[PDB]
């Protein structure tokens, strides 16, 4: 490839005044 | 492939005020 | 491909006093 | 191709004031 | 191709002050 | 299943301001 | 499963400022 | 199972400001 | 599992400022 | 299990504020 | 008010291969 | 107000393989 | 208020492969 | 206020493969 | 106010492979 | 001005894989 | 001015895989 | 002014894999 | 100015694999 | 000026793996 980009993981830009979590899974799970 | 793109992933912009999570998959599952 | 663009994944702009989860998937699976 | 675009994902520009979730499948999911 | 374009994917514009879920399938699932 | 979803458990932001007397049963649930 | 996803246990932001009298019984459970 | 999600428990935000009087009973549970 | 995600115990942000009068019984129990 | 999660004991940020009169009970238990 | 929900602002869901700009203005302006 | 909701601000969910800018305004702007 | 919710700021949730510039505002601009 | 939620800021989940600047304005400027 | 919440500043979650930079304005500037 | 926006300069995104021989002026200029 | 955007100088991505001959004058500039 | 923005010199990701010949002036200039 | 932006000089990522001949003058620069 | 920003010089990762032929001249400069 010359200069194509491909999407992924994950991001939140801001998070103010929250509760986050309680079971929660934030990224990227990859199995091979 | 010269420029192009391929969305992916998983991003929140702005999360203010908010309770986020019990039981939430947020980003990128991919198995092989 | 020269400059072409396929859209995937997943995103939200804003999210203001909200209760987000309970049992959510929000981003890309994929299986091969 | 030269320079087309193919839609695809899910996204939400604006989330205020609502509680999102409860079993709920926001994103793109592929098996092959 | 040369410019053509092809729609696919789910998007919401503006959601504000609504209960959205509850067994809900929101963005693009493909099997191949 | 793959990719499906059902909603269960308390519904979506219910009952909102609603003044109740006694002996309701809300959910999912069985009685015996 | 794989990826899907199923809502329960109490919900999301239900009882908003809902004057109760008592009794009630919220969620998802099963009473003997 | 894989990837998926499964809300539980107690539910997100729930009972603002709610004036009870007394007996409730919240939540993911069994009463014998 | 391999990478899913379940809510449990008590909730995220519950009860926000309920004036209780007693008795009540939150989160993930069982009462004999 | 891999990588998976799962919410449990008291939850997140609960009871703000709220003003009690006694005899609750909090968490993930069993009473017996 | 009790529950209603008053709509504004600007939101775009998906945008894939698009030029957006060119003197534009997106958002919420307001002058008092 | 009880619950109510009014919208504002701007949002983008996804933007992807494109120009954004060149004179663009995006986002809230108020004078008082 | 009670427990409502107004809608401000600006926000991305994803941006892919892109120019993003060149005379942009992005936020928000307040003048008293 | 008791627990309501104004919307603010500026934020950029992901971003991934791009060029970002050349007179760029990210985040909140305010006068008073 | 007793737990409310206001959105401010300015927050990128993830950037890889990029250039930003250039003349900009990355975060809060306020003056009284 | 307050708050508006103007485009200018080169456009977005032009001449996308345009053969050329020669001789072209592109922009916003002025030749005497 | 005070809050407002302009585009200028070379423009956003421009003359992708554009096969030139020569003699081109690109952008915002005089020539006398 | 106070904290508008203006685009300026050369643009963003310009020429992209561009086969020139020669003689290009490119950018925010003035030849004599 | 106070907190405003100005993009200049050369660009942000310009030219990427771009084969030239010669000759070419790029940036924000003068020629007599 | 207080806290603005201007970008000048030579630019951010430009030319990347561009095959020259000479003659070129980049950046902010003049040349008599």
């Amino acid at each position: 490839g010359f200069g194509n980009s491909r999407g992924g993981g994950a991001g939140l830009g801001n998070n103010q005044g929250s509760n986050m979590g309680g079971g929660m899974n934030f990224g990227e799970f990859s199995i091979n």
